This record gives C-alpha cells, sequence and structure tokens, in this order.
C-alpha cells in the first residue's frame, strides 16, 4: 500500500468506472 498509493489509486479508478 505504501502509505496512501493504493488506497487513492482503487477508490479513483472504479469510481470514474476504471478511469475511463
Amino acid at each position: 500500500e505504501v502509505l496512501y498509493l493504493k488506497p487513492l489509486a482503487g477508490v479513483y479508478r472504479s469510481l470514474k468506472k476504471q478511469l475511463e
């Protein structure tokens, strides 16, 4: 995870529909 690398990158991706 590295503090917030994976937490912000998964939450933001899925919401923007896998970041279209």
